């Protein structure tokens, strides 16, 4: 299952949005796990349900694999916005319980205002080695190359989508790095 153009844009666009976002708080997440010996990566994506956000689904997809725990793996999250307070605290433990598994976050956007518990999550994440990273360049263009379908022709251009990704992630990056200590 692969993401159309369109969406990928709509989701991942960093440019400050105006208009506040409506219940639910659609999210995004598009994760590639790499097995370390050289097998086949599996890719996949969530969304936000009723049933599990898209960190929680995310996380009991890796529990329901059955991972072979003998082999090492590199796992890479693309999220639109970061995780919440308690899908971070899920996040930590899961990492906690799964050292044979090297995991990297990064998010497209932080939030629309900033919330101490959200802060905190994503401070307790940094400190378990962990650290939510702002999508630059080669984050969009890796998960634009990877997850979105490009048998049939995209309506835009994909080049000044991501000029345009890569031009709104650098101040994110200040307001991010004004937090982490
Ligand atoms: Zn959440």
């Amino acid at each position: 299952a692969l993401l159309t153009a369109e969406t990928f844009r709509l989701q991942f666009n960093n440019k400050r949005r105006l208009r506040r976002p409506y219940y639910p708080r659609k999210a995004l997440l598009c994760y590639q796990l790499t097995p370390q010996n050289g097998s086949t990566p599996t890719r996949g994506y969530f969304e936000n349900k009723k049933k599990c956000h898209a960190a929680i689904c995310f996380i009991n997809e890796i529990k329901s694999m059955g991972l072979d725990e003998t082999q090492c793996y590199q796992v890479t999250c693309y999220l639109t916005w970061s995780p919440c307070s308690s899908c971070a605290s899920e996040l930590v433990d899961f990492i906690k319980a799964h050292d044979h598994l090297n995991l990297r976050i990064f998010a497209s956007r932080l939030y629309y205002h900033a919330s101490k518990p959200q802060q905190d999550g994503l401070r307790l994440l940094s400190q378990e080695g962990v650290p939510v990273e702002v999508m630059g360049f080669p984050e969009f263009a890796d998960c634009w190359e990877n997850f979105v379908d490009h048998e049939k022709p995209a309506s835009f251009n994909p080049y000044k989508m991501l000029e345009e990704l890569d031009k709104n992630s650098r101040a994110i990056k200040r307001r991010l790095d004004r937090i982490k200590s």
